[PDB]
DNA sequence: CATTAGA
DNA sequence: TCTAATG
Protein backbone atom coordinates (compact mmCIF):
# COMPACT_ATOMS: atom_id res chain seq x y z
CA UNK A 1 0.00 0.00 0.00
CA UNK A 2 3.05 2.25 0.43
CA UNK A 3 5.79 -0.11 0.86
CA UNK A 4 5.33 -1.73 -2.72
CA UNK A 5 4.05 1.61 -4.21
CA UNK A 6 6.50 2.93 -6.79
CA UNK A 7 7.05 -0.68 -8.06
CA UNK A 8 3.34 -1.05 -8.29
CA UNK A 9 3.68 2.52 -10.14
CA UNK A 10 5.61 2.35 -12.51
CA UNK A 11 4.41 -1.22 -13.55
CA UNK A 12 1.19 0.12 -13.75
CA UNK A 13 2.48 2.82 -15.93
CA UNK A 14 4.50 0.23 -17.96
CA UNK A 15 1.39 -1.98 -18.34
CA UNK A 16 -1.12 0.94 -19.68
CA UNK A 17 1.02 1.90 -21.88
CA UNK A 18 1.38 -1.55 -23.92
CA UNK A 19 -2.01 -1.16 -23.62
CA UNK A 20 -2.86 2.03 -25.87
CA UNK A 21 0.14 2.82 -27.36
CA UNK A 22 0.95 -0.64 -28.30
CA UNK A 23 -1.47 -2.96 -29.18
CA UNK A 24 0.44 -5.90 -26.53
CA UNK A 25 -2.37 -7.05 -24.90
CA UNK A 26 0.08 -9.74 -23.18
CA UNK A 27 2.60 -7.95 -21.72
CA UNK A 28 0.01 -5.43 -20.78
CA UNK A 29 -1.31 -8.37 -19.11
CA UNK A 30 1.76 -9.37 -17.82
CA UNK A 31 2.56 -5.78 -15.77
CA UNK A 32 -1.14 -6.14 -14.55
CA UNK A 33 -0.30 -9.29 -12.97
CA UNK A 34 2.82 -8.41 -11.62
CA UNK A 35 1.58 -5.01 -10.31
CA UNK A 36 -1.28 -6.81 -8.41
CA UNK A 37 1.41 -9.68 -6.88
CA UNK A 38 3.90 -7.24 -5.72
CA UNK A 39 1.57 -5.13 -4.30
CA UNK A 40 0.21 -8.01 -2.33
CA UNK A 41 3.60 -8.73 -0.94
CA UNK A 42 4.05 -8.06 2.97
CA UNK A 43 7.36 -6.65 3.00
CA UNK A 44 10.04 -3.85 0.78
CA UNK A 45 10.97 -5.52 -2.09
CA UNK A 46 14.82 -5.57 -1.47
CA UNK A 47 15.46 -6.51 -5.15
CA UNK A 48 14.53 -7.84 -8.74
CA UNK A 49 15.45 -11.47 -7.34
CA UNK A 50 13.58 -10.85 -4.42
CA UNK A 51 10.60 -9.49 -6.42
CA UNK A 52 11.34 -12.61 -9.21
CA UNK A 53 10.59 -15.18 -6.46
CA UNK A 54 7.04 -13.56 -7.17
CA UNK A 55 4.51 -15.31 -9.14
CA UNK A 56 4.07 -13.45 -12.72
CA UNK A 57 7.82 -12.34 -11.95
CA UNK A 58 9.32 -11.88 -14.90
CA UNK A 59 12.85 -11.62 -15.30
CA UNK A 60 12.66 -8.54 -17.66
CA UNK A 61 10.16 -6.78 -15.02
CA UNK A 62 13.09 -8.10 -12.16
CA UNK A 63 15.36 -6.35 -14.01
CA UNK A 64 13.16 -2.83 -14.44
CA UNK A 65 12.62 -3.40 -10.19
CA UNK A 66 15.90 -3.00 -10.30
CA UNK A 67 16.87 -0.36 -12.44
CA UNK A 68 13.88 1.22 -10.61
CA UNK A 69 15.14 0.43 -6.71
CA UNK A 70 18.58 1.72 -8.14
CA UNK A 71 17.88 4.86 -9.45
CA UNK A 72 14.46 6.49 -8.39
CA UNK A 73 13.55 6.15 -12.47
CA UNK A 74 13.41 3.82 -15.23
CA UNK A 75 14.91 4.84 -19.10
CA UNK A 76 11.94 3.05 -20.78
CA UNK A 77 9.97 4.94 -18.37
CA UNK A 78 11.62 8.62 -19.44
CA UNK A 79 11.69 7.71 -22.82
CA UNK A 80 7.72 6.73 -23.06
CA UNK A 81 6.95 10.03 -20.89
CA UNK A 82 9.11 12.04 -23.75
CA UNK A 83 7.67 10.29 -26.28
CA UNK A 84 5.02 12.44 -28.61
CA UNK A 85 2.99 10.00 -30.20
CA UNK A 86 2.56 8.28 -27.14
CA UNK A 87 1.93 11.66 -24.97
CA UNK A 88 -0.58 12.87 -27.77
CA UNK A 89 -2.38 9.17 -27.65
CA UNK A 90 -2.88 9.64 -23.76
CA UNK A 91 -4.39 12.96 -24.26
CA UNK A 92 -6.84 12.32 -27.16
CA UNK A 93 -8.52 9.37 -25.25
CA UNK A 94 -9.90 12.57 -23.46
CA UNK A 95 -12.30 13.15 -25.62
CA UNK A 96 -15.46 11.59 -24.87
CA UNK A 97 -15.84 8.65 -27.22
CA UNK A 98 -12.37 8.43 -28.14
CA UNK A 99 -10.35 5.53 -27.02
CA UNK A 100 -7.64 4.07 -27.55
CA UNK A 101 -8.13 2.53 -30.44
CA UNK A 102 -9.75 5.67 -32.11
CA UNK A 103 -6.60 7.50 -30.63
CA UNK A 104 -3.77 5.64 -32.03
CA UNK A 105 -5.75 5.85 -35.65
CA UNK A 106 -5.87 9.93 -35.49
CA UNK A 107 -2.36 9.78 -34.49
CA UNK A 108 -1.51 8.00 -37.47
CA UNK A 109 -3.60 10.20 -39.53
CA UNK A 110 -1.77 13.44 -37.64
CA UNK A 111 -3.96 14.62 -35.26
CA UNK A 112 -2.36 14.72 -32.26
CA UNK A 113 -4.18 18.17 -30.81
CA UNK A 114 -7.52 19.29 -29.92
CA UNK A 115 -7.33 21.72 -32.58
CA UNK A 116 -6.81 19.37 -35.31
CA UNK A 117 -10.11 17.79 -33.45
CA UNK A 118 -11.80 20.70 -34.55
CA UNK A 119 -10.51 20.56 -38.20
CA UNK A 120 -11.04 17.72 -38.36
CA UNK A 121 -14.64 17.54 -37.12
CA UNK A 122 -16.12 15.54 -40.07
CA UNK A 123 -13.78 12.73 -39.11
CA UNK A 124 -15.23 12.80 -36.13
CA UNK A 125 -18.71 10.61 -35.08
CA UNK A 126 -21.53 12.16 -33.12
CA UNK A 127 -20.25 11.08 -29.74
CA UNK A 128 -17.15 12.45 -29.96
CA UNK A 129 -18.31 15.38 -31.47
CA UNK A 130 -19.93 16.11 -28.38
CA UNK A 131 -17.23 14.97 -26.23
CA UNK A 132 -15.21 17.41 -28.00
CA UNK A 133 -17.54 19.96 -28.09
CA UNK A 134 -18.01 20.23 -23.69
CA UNK A 135 -14.36 18.85 -23.63
CA UNK A 136 -14.08 21.50 -21.03
CA UNK A 137 -16.93 21.01 -18.96
CA UNK A 138 -16.97 17.20 -19.11
CA UNK A 139 -12.99 17.25 -17.20
CA UNK A 140 -15.11 19.42 -14.76
CA UNK A 141 -16.14 17.95 -11.36
CA UNK A 142 -20.25 18.77 -10.12
CA UNK A 143 -20.66 20.85 -6.95
CA UNK A 144 -23.03 18.96 -4.94
CA UNK A 145 -24.62 22.35 -4.90
CA UNK A 146 -25.77 21.66 -8.23
CA UNK A 147 -26.44 17.94 -7.99
CA UNK A 148 -28.99 19.07 -5.43
CA UNK A 149 -30.72 21.29 -8.09
CA UNK A 150 -30.38 18.72 -10.73
CA UNK A 151 -32.31 16.45 -8.73
CA UNK A 152 -34.62 18.49 -7.22
CA UNK A 153 -35.39 18.70 -11.11
CA UNK A 154 -35.42 15.29 -12.55
CA UNK A 155 -37.62 14.16 -9.60
CA UNK A 156 -40.04 16.85 -10.77
CA UNK A 157 -40.32 16.07 -14.37
CA UNK A 158 -40.16 12.31 -13.91
CA UNK A 159 -43.02 12.72 -11.63
CA UNK A 160 -45.35 14.90 -14.03
CA UNK A 161 -45.03 12.60 -16.43
CA UNK A 162 -46.06 8.83 -14.51
CA UNK A 163 -46.47 9.25 -10.45
CA UNK A 164 -46.04 5.59 -10.96
CA UNK A 165 -41.99 6.08 -11.64
CA UNK A 166 -39.12 5.78 -8.88
CA UNK A 167 -36.32 7.50 -9.64
CA UNK A 168 -32.97 7.57 -7.51
CA UNK A 169 -29.35 9.04 -8.19
CA UNK A 170 -27.05 7.04 -7.24
CA UNK A 171 -23.56 7.30 -6.48
CA UNK A 172 -21.22 9.28 -4.72
CA UNK A 173 -23.56 11.90 -4.58
CA UNK A 174 -25.88 9.39 -2.76
CA UNK A 175 -23.31 8.64 -0.97
CA UNK A 176 -22.99 12.20 0.79
CA UNK A 177 -19.85 13.54 -1.26
CA UNK A 178 -19.00 16.91 -2.46
CA UNK A 179 -18.73 16.93 -5.75
CA UNK A 180 -19.48 14.23 -8.34
CA UNK A 181 -18.65 13.69 -11.80
CA UNK A 182 -21.64 12.80 -13.69
CA UNK A 183 -25.18 12.39 -12.59
CA UNK A 184 -26.52 8.79 -12.09
CA UNK A 185 -30.19 8.37 -12.08
CA UNK A 186 -31.58 4.64 -11.46
CA UNK A 187 -34.93 4.39 -12.66
CA UNK A 188 -37.80 1.73 -12.66
CA UNK A 189 -41.24 1.57 -12.98
CA UNK A 190 -43.64 -1.24 -11.37
CA UNK A 191 -45.04 -1.59 -15.22
CA UNK A 192 -42.09 -3.23 -15.45
CA UNK A 193 -39.52 -5.67 -14.25
CA UNK A 194 -38.18 -8.88 -15.23
CA UNK A 195 -40.44 -10.97 -17.26
CA UNK A 196 -43.32 -7.63 -18.46
CA UNK A 197 -41.54 -7.88 -21.80
CA UNK A 198 -40.51 -4.51 -22.07
CA UNK A 199 -41.79 -0.85 -22.41
CA UNK A 200 -39.23 0.92 -23.82
CA UNK A 201 -41.75 4.11 -23.90
CA UNK A 202 -41.12 4.16 -20.39
CA UNK A 203 -37.80 5.49 -20.70
CA UNK A 204 -38.59 7.62 -23.82
CA UNK A 205 -41.19 9.28 -21.96
CA UNK A 206 -38.62 10.95 -19.60
CA UNK A 207 -35.87 11.36 -21.44
CA UNK A 208 -38.48 13.60 -24.13
CA UNK A 209 -39.66 14.99 -20.62
CA UNK A 210 -36.33 16.15 -19.69
CA UNK A 211 -35.55 17.46 -23.28
CA UNK A 212 -38.81 18.72 -23.28
CA UNK A 213 -37.88 21.85 -20.74
CA UNK A 214 -34.46 21.34 -21.97
CA UNK A 215 -32.35 19.96 -19.16
CA UNK A 216 -31.39 17.54 -21.15
CA UNK A 217 -29.46 19.39 -24.10
CA UNK A 218 -27.94 16.78 -26.27
CA UNK A 219 -27.97 12.67 -26.30
CA UNK A 220 -24.64 10.43 -26.80
CA UNK A 221 -26.72 7.73 -26.76
CA UNK A 222 -30.39 6.14 -26.53
CA UNK A 223 -31.37 2.56 -26.24
CA UNK A 224 -34.28 0.99 -24.68
CA UNK A 225 -32.93 0.99 -21.25
CA UNK A 226 -29.76 2.79 -21.27
CA UNK A 227 -29.76 7.02 -22.31
CA UNK A 228 -25.90 8.61 -22.08
CA UNK A 229 -27.09 12.28 -22.47
CA UNK A 230 -26.00 15.79 -21.80
CA UNK A 231 -27.49 18.12 -19.16
CA UNK A 232 -27.69 21.79 -18.49
CA UNK A 233 -28.92 24.16 -15.38
CA UNK A 234 -30.43 26.25 -16.16
CA UNK A 235 -28.27 29.44 -16.90
CA UNK A 236 -30.41 31.90 -14.20
CA UNK A 237 -31.23 35.66 -14.70
CA UNK A 238 -27.72 35.57 -16.94
CA UNK A 239 -23.90 36.34 -16.18
CA UNK A 240 -23.70 32.96 -14.94
CA UNK A 241 -24.49 30.01 -17.56
CA UNK A 242 -23.99 26.55 -16.35
CA UNK A 243 -21.43 23.53 -17.21
CA UNK A 244 -22.80 20.88 -19.80
CA UNK A 245 -23.11 17.90 -17.87
CA UNK A 246 -22.80 14.03 -18.42
CA UNK A 247 -26.16 12.30 -17.59
CA UNK A 248 -26.78 8.24 -17.40
CA UNK A 249 -30.75 7.28 -16.89
CA UNK A 250 -31.11 3.53 -17.19
CA UNK A 251 -34.63 1.71 -16.88
CA UNK A 252 -34.69 -1.04 -14.85
CA UNK A 253 -37.25 -4.16 -13.23
CA UNK A 254 -38.93 -2.87 -10.30
CA UNK A 255 -38.00 -6.79 -9.31
CA UNK A 256 -34.33 -5.68 -9.72
CA UNK A 257 -33.83 -2.19 -8.46
CA UNK A 258 -32.49 -2.23 -4.80
CA UNK A 259 -30.04 -4.29 -5.74
CA UNK A 260 -29.10 -2.30 -8.90
CA UNK A 261 -29.67 0.51 -6.40
CA UNK A 262 -27.95 -1.33 -4.04
CA UNK A 263 -24.86 -1.74 -5.77
CA UNK A 264 -24.65 1.94 -8.00
CA UNK A 265 -24.30 3.58 -4.92
CA UNK A 266 -21.20 1.72 -4.05
CA UNK A 267 -18.99 2.64 -2.43
CA UNK A 268 -16.99 0.22 -4.52
CA UNK A 269 -15.37 -1.51 -1.29
CA UNK A 270 -18.60 -1.27 0.60
CA UNK A 271 -20.39 -3.48 -2.49
CA UNK A 272 -17.32 -6.29 -1.93
CA UNK A 273 -17.51 -6.09 2.02
CA UNK A 274 -20.90 -6.95 1.88
CA UNK A 275 -20.59 -9.43 -1.19
CA UNK A 276 -17.76 -10.71 0.52
CA UNK A 277 -20.31 -11.07 3.78
CA UNK A 278 -23.81 -12.89 1.87
CA UNK A 279 -21.24 -15.62 1.16
CA UNK A 280 -20.89 -16.74 4.92
CA UNK A 281 -24.65 -15.62 5.30
CA UNK A 282 -25.05 -18.11 2.71
CA UNK A 283 -25.71 -16.08 0.13
CA UNK A 284 -24.77 -13.99 -3.06
CA UNK A 285 -25.49 -10.96 -4.19
CA UNK A 286 -24.79 -9.31 -7.91
CA UNK A 287 -26.11 -5.81 -9.84
CA UNK A 288 -29.59 -7.67 -9.45
CA UNK A 289 -30.34 -9.86 -7.05
CA UNK A 290 -29.72 -11.99 -3.91
CA UNK A 291 -29.93 -15.98 -4.31
CA UNK A 292 -29.55 -18.00 -1.18
CA UNK A 293 -26.93 -20.93 -1.70
CA UNK A 294 -27.02 -24.49 -1.24
CA UNK A 295 -24.14 -26.72 -0.57
CA UNK A 296 -23.85 -28.52 -3.66
CA UNK A 297 -21.27 -25.70 -4.66
CA UNK A 298 -24.02 -23.66 -5.73
CA UNK A 299 -27.60 -22.46 -5.87
CA UNK A 300 -30.24 -20.72 -7.59
CA UNK A 301 -33.74 -19.03 -6.07
CA UNK A 302 -34.12 -14.86 -6.18
CA UNK A 303 -35.13 -13.70 -3.27
CA UNK A 304 -37.72 -11.05 -3.35
CA UNK A 305 -36.67 -7.32 -2.33
CA UNK A 306 -38.62 -4.51 -1.16
CA UNK A 307 -36.31 -2.04 -0.32
CA UNK A 308 -32.25 -1.38 0.34
CA UNK A 309 -33.39 -2.88 3.89
CA UNK A 310 -34.48 -6.65 2.74
CA UNK A 311 -30.99 -7.00 1.23
CA UNK A 312 -29.43 -6.01 4.29
CA UNK A 313 -32.06 -8.14 6.64
CA UNK A 314 -31.29 -11.40 4.64
CA UNK A 315 -27.82 -11.25 4.89
CA UNK A 316 -29.13 -9.61 8.41
CA UNK A 317 -26.62 -6.94 8.75
CA UNK A 318 -27.11 -2.90 9.83
CA UNK A 319 -28.83 -1.19 7.91
CA UNK A 320 -26.13 1.44 6.82
CA UNK A 321 -26.88 4.72 5.86
CA UNK A 322 -25.63 5.65 1.97
CA UNK A 323 -23.71 7.92 3.80
CA UNK A 324 -21.93 5.09 5.78
CA UNK A 325 -21.43 3.12 2.59
CA UNK A 326 -18.00 4.03 2.15
CA UNK A 327 -16.43 0.27 2.93
C1' DC B 1 -19.87 -7.38 -18.08
C1' DA B 2 -23.78 -5.22 -20.63
C1' DT B 3 -25.51 -1.99 -23.47
C1' DT B 4 -25.23 1.12 -27.68
C1' DA B 5 -23.06 2.86 -32.24
C1' DG B 6 -21.38 2.16 -36.30
C1' DA B 7 -19.62 0.36 -40.42
C1' DT C 1 -21.71 -9.25 -37.78
C1' DC C 2 -17.91 -7.52 -35.01
C1' DT C 3 -15.62 -4.24 -32.87
C1' DA C 4 -15.30 0.13 -29.98
C1' DA C 5 -16.30 2.96 -26.07
C1' DT C 6 -18.70 3.96 -21.69
C1' DG C 7 -19.68 2.72 -17.22
NA1 LIG D 1 -12.22 9.08 -23.87
NA1 LIG E 1 -11.26 -12.22 -32.36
Amino acid sequence: ETLNGGITDMLTELANFEKNVSQAIHKYNAYRKAASVIAKYPHKIKSGAEAKKLPGVGTKIAEKIDEFLATGKLRKLEKIRQDDTSSSINFLTRVSGIGPSAARKFVDEGIKTLEDLRKNEDKLNHHQRIGLKYFGDFEKRIPREEMLQMQDIVLNEVKKVDSEYIATVCGSFRRGAESSGDMDVLLTHPSFTSESTKQPKLLHQVVEQLQKVHFITDTLSKGETKFMGVCQLPSKNDEKEYPHRRIDIRLIPKDQYYCGVLYFTGSDIFNKNMRAHALEKGFTINEYTIRPLGVTGVAGEPLPVDSEKDIFDYIQWKYREPKDRSE
